[PDB]
């Protein structure tokens, strides 16, 4: 019952509706969960040609997105969004997300998020209109959209009636019993619901010790999961 | 002149628009240097419904992709792509992708992106079908297809004609000299190029620093970008 607004700011605003089209999000979306709306800098250019673009000073290869334009997109975006919306620049040199991060980005009721262009956008319009950079990994994309439509997805998850511990997720299965000479383990098809949850708990545990070591140190475990981690490290030697 | 192509299996195909139609990876598409081809599992469905979804084994909330069409989908798309596609599965257990896991699946000429929805898939087909398990971030989705055109952009940029060393990258600027009263810094003004590639390259190592230093221990400085680090430490001390 607590809905989330998202402003965007893009050069290509039809790349978003692959969340708004589609899938949960886009239930989200139609059922006014979930509203996105965006403003294309392009609308915003005065010259012929409605250009964009903008040379770096100190020169160099790539371009940067036009100042102005982009400005004036921003302003219109935060005066429709009213008060308390924070303001978000997609970068590899922002925050790295993570479920944390997300679930403190789902806390805010307004967002605007920018999305870059060509090689970003001017340092000073950070100062001036950005409240927070972020990054939804440490590796290079042709613009923002991409990493602002993740944001949107995972914090999406969090606004409740979108949906029907630190660890990495046990494995799961489904029809058939017998899946090229695969077994589904039988305490899955025993019914014993204490036995299945204790099993599932021990796998998460193995597979975030195997695969995410380093996860399990930023955990306290439960005395339950400590024992199941030590058991599953001894099955493993 | 060393083209990708890059199979998908989705349910919901229309959302690759995103990349196939618009920006550079639009173009990277529309001039055949990128070949972005999908198969949905609900055309391989045989009852009137067309379901694509199964319950687990052993209860729990959710469902999991039906194992009959999701495989024939993949089979499908296998035997289009011929001999040396490696096979991935986008998912938040999988091996975090960086820069440089980007620069290792771009070796590749062919790549099958299968994208999960609702719970995911059953552990077997991951045993059976998938060769490597990939995640864009320690975060959950509502869907692959996300992580998947993640993917798609970050190798399309090595990909050769689709465009025009560890650090973060220094702050841009571009017209107005002025902004709010922020100047742009008189050297990129000086036409002095090497002057300007020293005070960008500083700027990179000061960035990397102060925002993510644990990315520097990953790196060995050349003498230059040792004295530009400590400098920067210096005058920010
Ligand atoms: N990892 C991420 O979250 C992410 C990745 C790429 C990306 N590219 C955008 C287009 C140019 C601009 C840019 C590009 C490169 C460096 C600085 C700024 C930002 N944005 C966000
Ligand atoms: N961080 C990522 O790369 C990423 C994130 C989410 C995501 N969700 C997909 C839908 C369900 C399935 C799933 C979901 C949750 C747990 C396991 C499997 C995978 N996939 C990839």
């Amino acid at each position: 019952g607590s809905h989330m607004w998202i402003g965007v700011i893009s050069l290509f605003p039809e790349m978003f509706k692959a969340i708004t089209e589609f899938g949960v999000t886009g239930r989200a979306v139609k059922h006014n969960l979930l509203k996105v709306e965006c403003w294309n800098p392009r609308d915003f250019t005065f010259d012929k040609h409605k250009t964009v673009d903008d040379r770096p000073y100190g020169g160099g290869p790539g371009m940067l997105m036009m100042v102005q334009p982009l400005r004036d997109a921003i302003h219109t975006a935060k005066a429709a969004a009213g008060e308390g919306a924070k303001v978000i620049y997609l970068s590899p040199q922002g925050r790295k997300l993570d479920q944390g991060g997300v679930t403190e980005l789902a806390q805010n009721q307004k967002l605007i998020l920018v999305c870059g262009r060509y090689e970003g956008i001017d340092e000073r319009l950070i100062q001036t209109e950005i409240d927070e950079e972020w990054s939804i990994g440490d590796y290079v994309l042709t613009g923002g959209e991409l990493p602002a439509m993740t944001l949107i997805d995972a914090v999406a998850r969090f606004i409740p009636g979108v949906l029907g511990d630190g660890l990495l997720d046990c494995p799961h299965y489904t029809r058939p019993e017998v899946l090229e000479g695969l077994t589904v383990p039988p305490v899955l098809m025993s019914g014993h619901h204490e036995e299945i949850r204790k099993w599932r708990l021990k796998q998460s545990l193995q597979r975030t010790w195997l695969r995410r070591p380093e996860l399990l140190e930023g955990l306290a475990l439960t005395d339950e999961q400590r024992k199941l981690l030590k058991e599953a490290q001894a099955e493993h030697n």
